[PDB]
């Protein structure tokens, strides 16, 4: 005989506090994504640029052709443009949504040519309740070989 | 000969993002250079330094009174700093001067054995018309000599 629930109830939904049962994959699993880069420096600045590659076939470019993505070295680093995203979320109410955000990856070399750096992700609307919210997300890349033959990157200075 | 007269309303825009320094020979403004005592501490899973800033006319000395010490965190390939909630104050797009929330960070890319990278200004109101602007300064660190004996800096993993 348990105590009947009557009357108006909060109920609360701790999301920042989810987790995972165990398992031993990364949940969410990472993003692995294959790239076909190219670079050109001036005296005064370099930039480079990556064709998308297929995931079922890394020899093949990315159909429809995804956008060519652009990075630039500064200040230690290899940036790219931060791109305005939408994003569809929840807000504290319940409601669906989306919110505005900014995204790039940022990547330090490493001596054996590795790169470690992150993905950043800034909110800027406030929908769900997250404007200002920044989120970080470590990324690796590693170089696995050189251009497949049948792909084009174009020239990063144009 | 005589000018138009200036007779009525007027709007007067002063362009600021075009302002420029006459030609001289020297970063204007001048570069701020800044000297650190540091010490870091790393475990297996991971590394943070701190620095103790020394005085600008002596690199002998603390700097007095006490600057509170500078926290790094090394993750990602790079140093970084925590956010400082620093207000800033400014004029906004009316003239009328206030102030404005900024969070300010230093990251610090290690190189072959010095350092490059940053300091990131983040403004979040807009008493000045600036809200979500993002100021990058680049900046360089170089270890210059040993720690001077004077001087201690705290342990990173205090705090």
């Amino acid at each position: 005989a348990p105590v009947p629930l009557d009357g108006t109830y909060r109920i609360e939904i701790q999301r920042s506090k989810q987790t995972y049962d165990y398992t031993p994959t990364p949940q969410p699993p990472d993003v692995n994504t294959w790239w076909a880069f190219r670079t050109s420096c001036t005296p005064t600045e370099c930039l480079a640029a990556a064709t998308m590659l297929d995931d079922n076939d890394h020899t093949q470019a990315k159909t429809p052709p995804v956008r060519p993505f652009l990075m630039q070295f500064g200040e230690g680093q290899w940036k790219s443009r931060p791109e305005t995203v939408q994003f569809p979320c929840v807000g504290p109410n319940g409601s669906p949504s989306t919110q505005a955000t900014t995204q790039l990856l940022a990547l330090r070399p490493q001596p054996q040519g590795d790169l470690v750096g992150e993905m950043v992700v800034t909110v800027h609307s406030n929908e769900c309740g997250q404007q200002g919210a920044v989120i970080r997300i470590p990324a690796v890349a590693s170089r696995s070989g050189d251009l497949p033959p049948a792909v084009t990157v174009p020239d990063p200075a144009t």
